């Protein structure tokens, strides 16, 4: 194996709860009811514009394109506003030294994330060094659980999917990786570890065979 693609969120941290609070402040912006934590699962490694519509699909409300654009950047600024206080302290348990481990033993990193902010997270984690690419997903074709987010972090640090692990936190996210050909490796509740203290390079190797 020769590289790692990581999701952001749920792996290298966890913006959610601002991505909820931002989609709530929305929601309830447009008088939308019924934004919630168990809706908010949906949302998940899903892009910006994706989950707008699923928030837009609740009421039935459509937005014709310019608007729905428009509703899309009043939640990003709120969300961006939220997320100024990011650190190197919200680094998740056993990443760093993931990091440094993988980049010692010669494992391109690259960031599989649908969030067009995972530069922006990563710059306040002091996490940018250790990435040799960022999959862009401007650039990319379709979400989670598309593969296409996976697929060009692979490309951009000269790798197939197949010679990489993806790691993921979301079943859309697994969905994603495994259609890539990438290896998947999950966090939370067909691999699976409980939290990313186990996600270490001994057993990420001992996973491959
Ligand atoms: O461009 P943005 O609005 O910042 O990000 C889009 C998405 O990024 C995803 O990050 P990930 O794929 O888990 O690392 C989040 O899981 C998802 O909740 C969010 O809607
Ligand atoms: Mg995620």
């Amino acid at each position: 194996f020769k590289a790692v693609l990581f999701d952001l969120n749920g792996v290298i941290t966890d913006t959610a709860e601002y991505h909820f609070r931002a989609w709530k402040a929305l929601a309830e912006e447009i008088g939308i009811n019924g934004v919630d934590r168990q809706f908010n699962e949906q949302l998940k490694g899903v892009s910006r514009e994706d989950s707008l519509q699923k928030i837009l699909d609740l009421a039935d409300k459509k937005v014709s394109a310019e608007e729905f654009k428009e509703l899309a950047k009043r939640k990003n600024d709120n969300y961006v506003k939220m997320i100024q206080d990011v650190s190197p302290a919200d680094v998740y348990p056993g990443i760093l030294q993931l990091l440094k481990d993988l980049r010692s033993n010669k494992i391109k990193i690259a960031l599989a994330s649908a969030s067009k902010n995972g530069p922006f997270l990563l710059e306040r984690m002091n996490l940018t060094g250790y990435f040799d690419a960022i999959a862009d997903p401007a650039e990319v074709a379709a979400s989670k659980p598309a593969p296409d987010i996976f697929i060009a972090a692979a490309h951009a640090v000269g790798v197939a999917p197949s010679e990489s692990i993806g790691l993921e936190d979301s079943q859309a996210g697994i969905q994603a990786i495994k259609d890539s050909g990438a290896l998947p490796i999950g966090v939370g509740r067909i691999v699976i570890v409980p939290d990313t203290s186990h996600y270490t390079l001994e057993f990420l190797k001992e996973v491959w065979l």
